[PDB]
């Protein structure tokens, strides 16, 4: 199963995903994808 948080680094729209996902991994998390209206950067990683 795959959790995600938020990114409190990632500043401004979400439109690359490997970019949310390198910011990510600078967080301790697995990976990152770009969701939502808002295109936020969101971390992934196992729960």
């Amino acid at each position: 199963r795959t959790c995600e948080s938020q990114s409190h680094k990632f500043k401004g729209p979400c439109l690359r995903a490997s970019n949310c996902a390198n910011v990510c991994k600078t967080e301790g998390f697995h990976g990152g994808k770009c969701r939502g209206f808002r295109r936020r950067c969101f971390c992934t990683k196992h729960c």
